[PDB]
């Protein structure tokens, strides 16, 4: 395995994107790993759309919040996703139009995992990693800190047990500097934030579920080349 490794220099991670006021980094999260997962299978990086997730996929609760797994699976449910050109966000509820689209992009498969008391900081980081080397995962994490987030390597900060569910971010590669090791997480609240658009977050810091609780629910499409 590499010393570090970064999908978003690898040509299969779109443009950061900008959820506005409404709680869908859960959604923003799964189109990124679709987007991810499709362009390394099939070579063709497309934008696809969150706003179909938050109007189609019942078990979760549109711009209030929702998750990750339940949009994989809702995508393999029906077929495919639709692209952010032909199904554009209205950063609210709106009304399911699964139905209308004609072009979608489809995944085989998708993959969980949930940590329980049971598990090993060591055993987690390990398999995050070898999970993320495939292809970029979504993970749930508290958010607490992110609007005060401007650069360097994130380390927890006023995170602390009970880590509460209330965003989610794409990993898509680490790294390490100055013996400190580090996510690079994509996420969706404009370019002009933190690193591009990104941030570094801390890993193997000793807690199981890891910074603010990002190594908890791990969720990601599967697709074959
Ligand atoms: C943990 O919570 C602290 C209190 O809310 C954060 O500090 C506050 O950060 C605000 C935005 O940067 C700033 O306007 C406040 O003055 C400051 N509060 C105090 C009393 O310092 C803290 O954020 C980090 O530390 C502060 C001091 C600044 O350097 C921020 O830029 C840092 O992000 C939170 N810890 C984090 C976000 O890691």
């Amino acid at each position: 395995a590499p010393e570090s490794w970064d999908w978003s220099k690898k040509g299969v991670i779109t443009k950061v994107k900008f959820q506005g006021q409404c709680g869908s980094g859960w959604a923003f999260s799964a189109t990124g790993a679709i987007e991810a997962a499709h362009a390394i299978a099939t070579g063709n990086l497309v934008s696809l759309s969150e706003q179909e997730l938050i109007d189609c996929v019942d078990e979760s609760e549109g711009c209030y919040n929702g998750w990750h797994y339940q949009s994989f699976e809702w995508v393999v449910k029906h077929g495919g996703i639709a692209s952010e050109a032909d199904y554009p966000y209205k950063a609210r509820d709106g009304k399911c139009k699964a139905n209308e689209i004609q072009d979608k992009v489809t995944i085989d498969n998708y993959g969980v995992q949930i940590l329980s008391n049971e598990s090993t900081e060591s055993e987690a980081e390990s398999s995050l990693q070898s999970f993320v080397l495939e292809q970029p995962i979504s993970v749930s994490i508290d958010a607490k800190d992110f609007h005060f987030y401007s650069g360097g390597i994130y380390d927890g900060g006023n995170c602390s047990s009970p880590y509460g569910i209330n965003h989610f971010v794409l990993i898509v590669g680490y790294g390490s500097e100055d013996g400190v090791d580090y996510w690079i997480a994509k996420n969706s609240w404009g370019e002009d934030w933190g690193i591009d658009g990104y941030i570094r977050i801390q890993r193997n810091t000793g807690n199981l579920l890891g910074v603010c609780g990002m190594n908890y629910f791990a969720s990601y499409p599967i697709i074959e080349k």
